[PDB]
């Protein structure tokens, strides 16, 4: 049995912990917040700030098999970069790739440098899409029909939002599984489903990884627009939501793949269906689709229910959020599991949908 140390116990942390458990690993969580979202889901929880008490993390590195940063606190990431050589185990992160991916303008410069299409900057005709340069989870992202000077202003690209994940070992780049990102009125993601292979998007994603070169994990997001694919962002950190869909649809565990990248290496390149979604239990049990910004306000996140083809997680707080995971051989069977999962909530917990 191997042990993974996660630095960060929110949404990235949950995803990493979930897949680590599927891989039969023990999960040690480090988080500065006593109310860290996944504190009770991890096998061990150590509450400290790694910047304030680095010696505690370095000591932990002697008794775990890897340390995975799963947060987007630049102060934390920059600090970890400064002490990474002192770790007694691998740090599963690409600091150079993250420096590029965290800044959307820097990323767009990178896309342009290797000839990858990306939305036009500063269009003359509405609608415009605006977003901050360095956020995530669609925070500050909005359509426009006194902005900060570094706000991105782009042409609004209509179409499907699609994600691919890539794990590189510095030499080989494993492009994994296409996923569809289902968006709500805030442009946040409330649902993820798998998609068939897209050779063009796979090649683009490979090239984005290869030109760094990536030793770590990165995802690529694109909009399949009316005039073709436009890459909107990359994020060189462990993603939330999509890795669960990747796991059930393709059989690939991204935590295992990332660990392999830093130990033995990776090789390039199941066809099953999966539905992953978030539903808030509103007033009187009204079920409402919500995105990650709502889950991020939660107080306690862990497993609620499981049967064959169904996993349900509950994010407690001011109105709970259920994260539902359904899988099966095809869309029909998966839809039937979704129906069963919802019926459990309906009959036993008074939900309405
Ligand atoms: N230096 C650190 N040491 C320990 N844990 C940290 C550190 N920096 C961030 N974290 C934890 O990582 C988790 C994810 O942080 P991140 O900044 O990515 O998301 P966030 O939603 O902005 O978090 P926050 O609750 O701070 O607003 C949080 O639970 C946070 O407490
Ligand atoms: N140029 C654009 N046109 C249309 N929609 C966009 C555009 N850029 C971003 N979006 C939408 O906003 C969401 C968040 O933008 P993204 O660049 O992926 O930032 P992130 O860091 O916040 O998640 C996307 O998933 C997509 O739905
Ligand atoms: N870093 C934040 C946001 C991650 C959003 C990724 N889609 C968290 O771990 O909760
Ligand atoms: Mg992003
Ligand atoms: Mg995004
Ligand atoms: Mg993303």
């Amino acid at each position: 049995m191997k042990t993974i140390c996660l630095v960060g116990g929110k949404l990235q942390g949950f995803e990493a912990a979930y897949l680590s458990k599927k891989a039969g690993m023990k999960v040690v969580l480090v988080d500065k917040n006593p109310q860290a979202l996944i504190r009770n889901y991890a096998d061990e929880f150590y509450c400290f700030d790694v910047i304030k008490e680095p010696e505690k993390l370095l000591e932990l590195s002697k008794r775990v098999d890897a340390v995975l940063p799963v947060n987007e606190n630049l102060a934390c990431i920059e600090f970890l970069n400064s002490i990474k050589e002192k770790f007694s185990c691998p740090v599963l992160f690409d600091f150079e790739a993250y420096r590029i991916s965290r800044d959307k303008k820097k990323s767009k410069d990178y896309f342009k440098s290797i000839g990858v299409p990306t939305p036009q900057d500063r269009p003359s005709k509405p609608p415009y899409f605006v977003k901050p340069p360095c956020e995530s989870s669609s925070v500050g992202a909005r359509i426009i029909y006194g902005l900060e000077p570094d706000t991105l202003v782009e042409e609004y690209v209509e179409g499907e939002v699609v994600s691919l994940e890539v794990v590189g070992d510095g030499s080989h780049f494993a492009v994994v599984k296409e996923t569809l990102v289902h968006i709500d009125e805030t442009y946040d993601c409330h649902m993820v489903t798998p998609l068939p292979a897209n050779p063009l998007f796979r090649q683009i994603s490979h090239d984005l990884a290869a030109n760094l070169p990536l030793k770590g994990i990165m995802d690529v997001e694109a909009i399949f627009g009316p005039k073709g694919l436009r890459v909107i962002e990359i994020d060189a950190r462990f993603p939330s939501q999509t890795p669960t869909v990747v796991y059930y649809s393709s059989g690939i565990n991204l935590i295992e793949l990332l660990f392999r990248a830093f130990t033995d290496g990776v090789e390039e390149i199941e066809n099953k269906y999966c539905i992953y979604e978030h539903l808030m239990f509103g007033e009187n049990g009204v079920l409402i689709p919500v995105g990650e910004q709502v889950l991020s306000m939660g107080s306690d996140y862990g497993k609620f229910y499981e049967e064959p083809g169904i996993e349900i997680f509950l994010c407690k707080g001011e109105y709970p959020v259920f994260t539902m995971v359904f899988w099966g051989k095809d869309r029909e069977e998966t839809g039937a599991k979704r129906c069963k999962g919802l019926s459990v909530l309906k009959e036993r917990f008074g939900a309405v949908l």
